[PDB]
């Protein structure tokens, strides 16, 4: 009764022009009529009655008969006419320079990259990085690489050391007496030594496997063409048969006096030429906490205003556990929002600036104006995707009001041979590896046609904060609002990692795991959330549990690692809250 | 009818007797048990439940029977109880509803668990003390003697390395060598062990448990005498019995070797420096022996038979063996055929023992000596149960001194249990003595079907690079599967923590899957060397309970930056 998903995809990539049927083809001929004005040849397939639900899920349409055009599905003859019309598809069928423009040189653009060359395509990469307010410009490999988690987590390193000199001391180790202070400029000079190794290693593996890489910032002038500027002011023409569009997102700046002038953002943190000395963190954001924590790791006077809550989109207990410790560690928390910054001096070659910040306090007895002075202020409210210049218009690829571009899946929901994936994509969960997953996944489906989906739930993540927060699936709160309190149990405990025992170390009272469980399904694990050293190297494995529907009774009848923290997943009895015979 | 409702029964009951159909002499039980005025209690259990009844109690055939919630077997092995005496004192009231035989990992876990249950329970532990004399608290070896003083000085290591990482950061930590006082170490160990002994020696009170610093030794069917320090004989009763006695360091057949080498119970509550160390053995305890002492700065030999790590994979004991190599160990292929003292330990100083080997030159063979500060003797671990009457309750031993279980059951004697080390056939490891322990405790006094799972165990090597695993070694799944049918996923990776640094580490880390090809590369076993190698190990090991193929691990989104992720990119194949 027809063929399957596999054999219509493989048909479907292999093919310049297939339709996929069902149990009619009513304007078969309307389709066959349409490509003939093109002299192209439209191939056929009668797909199985019990297969078609599962294609159209795939493809993210909603009823048959399906068009294909070069390996990319269109929908059917209402979005292929639409495409006739507006001479689209007349571009479309020319053959183009590349099978694949990528626009982005970051997480998602580079494995694209070398997924795509991996298939045997011809590719594209374009990377630009337009420069921070402050001039500070980088590399190829993207935020990751250059101005996030690599050099965020060197920094972070930088301070645990610290506290591992205290330790060594309680071990015995004979420290000499003095006070022990971190020279920035080692750290920067280490940090940024490393990131240059990675955008030559990334430089490298493009031309070991001839990807076609432009360090030119790419503007969609044509249906099938790119203009593309490059640093000296050269523009050129690229065109290709598909697009993929990885270009993430830059810090976010609000409408307040100052800000673009006093606040770095971490695009300029990483590669400060001087110690940031007194500083100010703006915002509740992850990329807030984290440079707050490793700023006093390395012994900085350190302040973070904040809207209202920490955190907001994580688990709020875990969030209130995290704000406790780092203000036990001296890390001062404000609820304030500046209403100006004021430039008093500007920063030397080797010396920090001074800013005086602006804020509205309040007594008992009235309002007043009230300033602060500050080293450095670290505006770190939030990431926005900056595709105004990108001319999307153009190709017709819808955006939504934050800029990202709107996903049938990683297909453009309007236009389909544009697609995008990492932070750029509209609900996609703004991390590295899901950058990552998306492209290669993505140019398997294209170049392959397999049925393999990037799976964004249950996705773990690690919160880098001076007492690491590791966590995969709901929150408490979530958990409570979706199945209701009646139906949640949640399991915890506190521990001592055994590391600190022998320390005095203010750790010994916040390391805290709790497991959140669907009580009417059998203590399904809906989430878990830990508190503790090594928080990304413990979540990491037991995320797993998530994608076989583990129960509470599998974490029991797992067997520890002694000595570990992550054993304490396995004996967890303390819910939150004898044969009778 | 069904097999909750057999246990419960089993559990509620002081005498109930389970059968199918029409089993031959039922009778002749009920007349047994009437000779004690006994009541015979009667289950007809449904046909699809008999099989997983027997599977669970460990039984051939079916007509089964319980006294006080303990499968005896069938009417053969009842009568073998009542022509013995035993039935008779058995079916007597006793003084305690649980003996437990040892203060250790298993034996205060299923203590907790016994008493939670609402049960009068009596725990047993005392520590002979080691050849030089050493001896310890509650808690038993993992506490006192192992896994808790062995990560603390591993720690005291790494800490030494995280001190050169700290100056590649830009700490400024005074010029010139830095060195680890042995005492402040020893010292800062042994407060917090005495604050476990203390933790533990209280949760018994506190719990109403009996604890008794007593050696205990069946002197009838339901009898223990237990002697205390002072040479005070006490006499104990009970219905049940649970032996957790675990082990002690082997020593060899060796002239010197008991006068001259310390071992794991010796070296962490030493009162010196162990100076230039001779480590005998190829014991994961020789090797994190080893490890830590030459981190905190000594001169450090191992000397091995011929493989490092006997059941792990070979190929990370290689890698392991090269590492400790580059970081200084040295390794070499004898066995000593005598210890000779030059020195006793004195004053905070370490003594001095001359090893004599016989090493082949060009000409032959000769007695070669050389001269070590002290030596551990960590070939491995023995059951000392030869003076515990195992005799007098006909609990079956095997060679090895170990008890011999239907499951945890003794095989032989159907109201004596054991547990951890000292149960034959359970991996030697502290939460597998905990798990045993509590879960026996709910199968015991609860009468559920829960067993502990002894396959597909996590476990982790403390060498100074930490090597955890789980499932099988690449040989063993090549031996049971064949090559052609094993897919090896494999990779190197720097952590990110070390990349900055001109660490050893960073040509050393490796991990790999071991996949069954022919069944969608279902993970058989993982491998990884590594820091934090446990906190990798342990979340990882839940996808063994799922049958995890490589596809699941290739979908399990990681996270960036930790090395755990590098389990969620594996391309590359190992050929041979
Ligand atoms: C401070 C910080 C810390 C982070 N920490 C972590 C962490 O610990 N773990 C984690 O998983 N994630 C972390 N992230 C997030 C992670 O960096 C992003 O999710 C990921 O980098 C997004 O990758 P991408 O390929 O989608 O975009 P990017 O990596 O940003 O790459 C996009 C690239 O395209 C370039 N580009 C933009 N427009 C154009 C154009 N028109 N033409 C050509 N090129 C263009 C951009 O300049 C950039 O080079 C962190 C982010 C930040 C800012
Ligand atoms: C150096 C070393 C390192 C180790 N590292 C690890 C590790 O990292 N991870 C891990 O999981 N496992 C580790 N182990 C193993 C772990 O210690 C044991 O597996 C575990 O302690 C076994 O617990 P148990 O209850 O079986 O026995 P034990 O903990 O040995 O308890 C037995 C107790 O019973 C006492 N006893 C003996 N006979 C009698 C008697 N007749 N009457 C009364 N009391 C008696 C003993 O003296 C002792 O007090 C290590 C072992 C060693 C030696
Ligand atoms: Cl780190
Ligand atoms: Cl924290
Ligand atoms: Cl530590
Ligand atoms: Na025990
Ligand atoms: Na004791």
């Amino acid at each position: 009764s027809g063929s399957l998903a596999d054999a219509v995809f493989k048909s479907a990539c292999e093919e310049r022009i297939l339709l996929a049927y069902a149990d009619y083809n009513p304007d078969m001929t309307k389709v066959v009529n349409l490509f003939s004005k093109y002299n192209e040849t439209v191939n056929t397939v009668r797909v199985s009655n019990d297969a078609v639900k599962d294609i159209l899920e795939i493809v993210g349409w909603p009823s048959m008969p399906l068009i294909f055009v070069k390996g990319n599905c269109c929908g059917g003859f209402k979005e292929l006419y639409q495409l006739e019309e507006s001479g689209f598809l007349n571009e479309w069928l020319k053959e183009h320079e590349y099978d694949l423009a990528i626009v982005g040189g970051g997480s998602g653009g580079l494995a694209a990259a070398k997924e795509a060359v991996r298939l045997g395509k011809k590719v594209v990469c374009l990377d630009f990085v337009k420069p921070s307010a402050m001039g500070t410009t980088w590399g190829l490999g993207g935020t990751c690489v250059n101005v996030g988690c690599i050099p965020k987590k060197l920094m972070h390193q930088a301070a645990l050391l610290g506290e591992y000199i205290e330790d060594a001391k309680k071990f015995g180790w004979e420290i000499p007496e003095g006070a022990i202070k971190l020279n920035w400029h080692q750290l920067k000079n280490a940090v940024q030594n490393h990131i240059a190794s990675l955008n030559w290693g990334y430089r490298v593996q493009l031309k070991e496997k001839s990807v076609t890489y432009m360090n030119s910032y790419a503007t969609f002038t044509g249906s099938h063409e790119l203009s593309v500027k490059n640093k000296k002011g050269k523009v050129e023409k690229v065109t290709a048969d598909r697009f993929l569009i990885a270009v993430g997102l830059r810090p976010r700046f609000p409408d307040v006096p100052g800000a673009l002038e006093c606040c770095i953002s971490s695009d300029d943190l990483f590669s400060l030429p001087y110690n940031p000395g007194k500083t100010l963190c703006v915002g509740a954001s992850y990329v807030s906490l984290e440079c707050a924590g490793f700023l006093k790791g390395i012994g900085n006077d350190v302040t973070v205003m904040v809207r209202s809550v920490l955190l907001r989109g994580f688990d709020q207990d875990m969030a209130e556990r995290i704000k406790k410790h780092m203000t036990e560690r001296g890390v001062k928390f404000v609820q304030c929002v500046p209403i100006k910054y004021e430039r008093l001096k500007k920063p030397t070659d080797s010396e920090p600036g001074m800013i005086r910040v602006h804020t509205m306090q309040e007594d008992e007895d009235g309002t007043k104006e009230v300033t602060e002075d500050f080293n450095t202020v670290l505006m770190a409210i939030g990431r926005d995707a900056m595709t105004d210049d990108l001319g999307l218009d153009v190709v017709g690829v819808n955006r939504a009001k934050s800029g990202k571009i709107i996903g049938r899946r990683e297909q453009s929901v309007s236009c389909p041979y544009v697609y995008a994936i990492g932070d750029v994509l509209y609900g996609s969960p703004e991390l590295t590896p899901v950058a990552i997953q998306a492209g290669k996944v993505l140019m398997r489906r294209l170049f392959t046609g397999s049925s393999e989906l990037t799976e964004y739930d249950k996705i773990p993540t690690t919160v880098f904060t001076p007492l690491e927060y590791g966590s995969c699936g709901l929150s408490e709160y979530s958990a409570i609002q979706k199945y209701g309190k009646e139906n949640i149990n949640v399991y915890h405990n506190v521990f001592i990692p055994l590391e600190y025992a022998v320390t005095e170390r203010k750790e010994k009272t916040h390391c805290y795991c709790k497991l959140i469980c669907l009580k009417n399904e059998q203590d399904l694990i809906l989430g878990f959330h830990i508190l503790t050293p090594n928080a990304g190297e413990i979540t990491q494995g037991f995320a797993i549990a998530l994608k076989f529907d583990a129960k509470k009774a599998d974490f029991d009848r797992l067997i520890g690692i002694h000595p570990t923290v992550a054993e304490n997943f396995t004996t967890l009895t303390l819910v939150k809250e004898g044969c009778x015979g």
